[PDB]
């Protein structure tokens, strides 16, 4: 039984959610989560769904070690020197020290770009697109929170190596579309996609790209992935090169890409979707679809309604739908309606003795609560259709609550009185750091640039101005608390 | 290649993971890069592996990496010659951790704490539960790519059980799905056995494990591992419930746990692999056949046999046989041949302009060499039976390696001359630990150590058979060891 209230406390509702369904448990190490099966069924389907579409643009997987000795991590600049108290170090096998400290890798390139330095003989060994499938740590300093913001996470991180830009500048928004797909089509979560300013951008690349999604029950924006052009930041700094085709001697650095999506996805859609009854699954990405509850409680009579169950998780299983037959004696039926409906499993399938007698059943959507009796001959086609419809509810709600929720604003006055009222705002922006720092400052809980989107809500005006006072706006800019 | 498979074997190995583009090496000793070429047997073994044990009604799932102190401290659940080979995280950037955490070695002490929580009562049995993940143990031994790694990827799975039977069964189906990784899949043959009581896990009831030899080094290798925990790990960490039908009684889980490793591939590179480079099995092929271009004409020219190329990549696709063409026009056929050759590649197929004309192509068999003309239209038929022979013909090779190498002996002496010519020897054994310890210091003076107690020994042990030593309860299989 679900207690506390998505609107009241966020952070009891969510808690209560991802333990009640079933997903996550508690670990004893602070910002560590056990993913029990139902939360890891999700990363699965994720997984399936991107491996497959990156595998169609010819990357292919590996996996490079965890370990990063002290001398390959802080070899070059990597990574800002801020990151540094995020890095966990092993320093002792047992009682006995190391030679030297080794890092947990927080990210793979000092592990990565000497071996694409190693592999990169002549123009002929590009381009490497490798992708690997791993966990990650990072010794947070943000309050931890399941799935958003962890210390060990699960991820994928693709790093491609390529002759010329242009190569790469696709590649980047290839992938960005693929995280787009991944929140959209499968999460049924809306999302924004846009260029990072740059006080936000990457500092190791040259520019990166995002999608942001919002979290309205927390008045807070969150990234969902990350795809960013390196340039030829990196492989200046591990001298990964190829000898120019034309003219002889001279050395051509290659131009890289990096992008990864994290486990965070499965709390984007929780937060997006969860409602006060539990976790509410989008249909591609649920594990079980169709949930069998046989109702009513003679010693043949329930052999037969058994028998019914089993019918139809089999035809079920025949048109592709995940279906369970919860045939459980154990159990009441009211408490596997709770059960799964905690799951978020988008339909359950009730049978009862009066309506198999009828030839019929109960057919109960989890989004809406909609209840549908439908007849037996037309299980297959009417519970293929919900799923659909369900799936385009999930994506159409969400979607008019981001549209609620992210508005234009072309003054500091009206910037701020939006941003108090829970949303999100796309503003006239000069791109310096200097006032993007003074923004923050002054609406604190500040507001933070999110990104400047591919197509923003409204065209700028002629010869319009940033929210500052002495520059041009250069573009719309996405601001908002976030986390 | 360079080295020599039966002269060094070292040099060999090394010279093989490099050239096949399987590893490559890291500054951190122990551990290696696994390039594409050597992740995707990985992906292949996860994929049949992970299909069979979700019919057993296993699901995956993920646990920390990381356990605190008190958690790897707190219950029995290894002996304490272990705590050197953990790898402790002792700060985050310059700042000291009030107290060290461990990376995972194992998960128990992650995983068995959450099945006390979960088992309320009986209907919360069973829990059957297996990760994908890393492991990290600070290896004081010799470490070589795949076979002995500090960190390795494997899958460990834990189930526990409201009764000793179903946890019974649930062992002896993992270690056949073992066998069938080994046998079915990689080709290698494997020898079915539990664990000697100095060998066992030491908290379980019994260790159920499959052996493989290999024959270049005359060293056999555990290839994975099936215990039965029985109820000792439940009462450590009160995975219990009680039975209303039975009041007054705590019911202790029994509890299995099983794993498998990346050493897979290492076996599997050291038992196929020949002067010429690595040996793919076609089942863990990624690529069954590569199709290369020869004889290169006009640019039309060309570009009709580009596509015919093509035409054979898609109808072997259409059969589901696992194909590339190499049609990259900066590198020469020949540097094509020796290319795929060194990968392993089951089968290459010869497309050249006459071949064309005359509605034929050329197979060449990685394992025997063998050229073979094909008729065009017998593609799919023949190349697929080619395949299924390639894999037949590596397993009958390895099995007839180790039928040869493993031999019954029944005297110290005996043991010690055929231990000596590069063999692995069943023998009758007591079952006492010192009488272990003193075999492994007797043979020595690079001592044999037991592998297993085979289910199906060579020859079944005679009424009043005395050990080699106490009578013997057992034929058991020693030999030097990875
Ligand atoms: N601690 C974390 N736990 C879970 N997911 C994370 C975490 N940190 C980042 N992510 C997500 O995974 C991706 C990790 O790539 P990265 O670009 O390194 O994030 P980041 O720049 O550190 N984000 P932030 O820490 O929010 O400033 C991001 O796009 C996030 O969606
Ligand atoms: N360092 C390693 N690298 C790769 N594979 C390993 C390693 N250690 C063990 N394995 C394999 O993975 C399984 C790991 O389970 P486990 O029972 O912990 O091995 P173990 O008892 O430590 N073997 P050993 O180290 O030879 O005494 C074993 O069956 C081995 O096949
Ligand atoms: O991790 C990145 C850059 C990109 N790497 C590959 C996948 C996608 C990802 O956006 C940014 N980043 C984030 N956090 C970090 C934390 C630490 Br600690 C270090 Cl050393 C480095 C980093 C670091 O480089
Ligand atoms: O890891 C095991 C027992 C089993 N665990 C689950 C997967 C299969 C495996 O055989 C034996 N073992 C091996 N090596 C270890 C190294 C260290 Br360090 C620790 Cl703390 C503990 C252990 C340890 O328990
Ligand atoms: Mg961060
Ligand atoms: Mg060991
Ligand atoms: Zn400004
Ligand atoms: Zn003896």
């Amino acid at each position: 039984g679900l207690e506390a209230k998505k609107e009241e406390n966020l952070a009891d509702w969510y808690s209560q959610v991802i333990t009640k369904s079933e997903m996550i448990e508690y670990h004893d190490i602070s910002g560590c989560y056990i993913l029990r099966p139902w939360a890891y069924a999700i990363w699965e389907a994720i997984k399936d769904f991107f491996d497959a579409e990156i595998k169609k643009l010819g990357v292919e997987n590996c996996y490079f070690p965890m370990f990063v000795s002290q001398s390959a991590l802080e070899k070059e600049k990597t990574h800002v020197a801020d990151f540094a108290p995020e890095v966990a170090w092993v320093t002792r096998s047992g009682k006995t020290e190391l030679a030297e400290p080794i890092a947990i890798r927080p990210t793979s390139e000092t592990v990565m770009y000497p071996a694409y330095a190693k592999w990169v003989q002549s123009h002929r060994d590009l381009p490497i697109k490798l992708n690997q499938w791993c966990n990650v740590v990072r010794w947070e300093f943000k309050h931890p929170q399941p799935f958003l913001r962890t210390r060990e996470f699960l991820w994928q991180e693709g790093h491609s190596a390529f002759a010329t830009m242009e190569e790469a500048a696709e590649e980047v928004l290839q992938i960005l579309d693929l995280y787009a797909q991944v929140y959209e089509e499968l999460l049924a979560i809306p999302v924004v996609k846009g260029r990072k300013t740059e006080k936000e951008k990457f500092a190791g690349g040259d520019y990166t790209t995002t999608i942001e999604a919002f979290i309205s029950a927390s008045g807070r924006a969150i990234q969902g992935g990350t795809s960013h052009h390196l340039g030829q930041n990196f492989s200046k700094m591990f001298e990964i090169v190829f000898e120019d085709p034309k003219i002889p001697g001279e050395k051509q650095f290659a131009y890289q890409n990096s992008w990864g999506l994290t486990t965070r996805t499965i709390g984007v859609m929780t937060m997006v979707h969860g409602d006060n009854m539990g976790l509410v699954l989008p249909p591609r990405v649920a594990c079980v679809q169709v949930v069998i509850i046989p109702c009513g409680i003679s010693e043949e009579d329930k052999e037969a309604l058994i028998a019914k169950c089993n019918d139809y998780r089999r035809r079920l299983l025949s048109v592709n739908i995940r279906v369970r037959a919860d045939l459980r004696d154990n159990y009441s039926p009211g408490w596997k309606f709770n059960h799964w409906e905690l799951k978020g499993v988008p339909i359950r399938l009730e049978v009862g003795p009066r309506d198999m007698k009828s030839c019929q059943f109960v057919a109960v959507r989890r989004d809406t609560g909609e209840k549908l009796t439908v007849a037996e001959n037309e299980a297959e086609t009417k519970l293929q259709a919900i799923l659909e419809d369900i799936q385009v509810t999930l994506f159409t709600r969400a979607s008019e609550d981001l549209k609620t929720h992210m508005v234009v604003a072309n003054t500091m006055e009206d910037f701020q009185k939006i941003l108090d009222s829970g949303k999100i705002v796309q503003i006239p922006f000069c791109g310096e750091i200097d006032c993007e720092d003074w923004i923050k400052k002054t609406t604190a809980m500040g507001a933070k640039s999110l990104c400047i989107p591919f197509k923003p809500l409204c065209e700028l005006q002629p010869g319009a101005k940033c929210v500052c006072g002495k520059n041009p706006a250069k573009y719309y800019t996405l601001f908002g608390r976030s986390y």
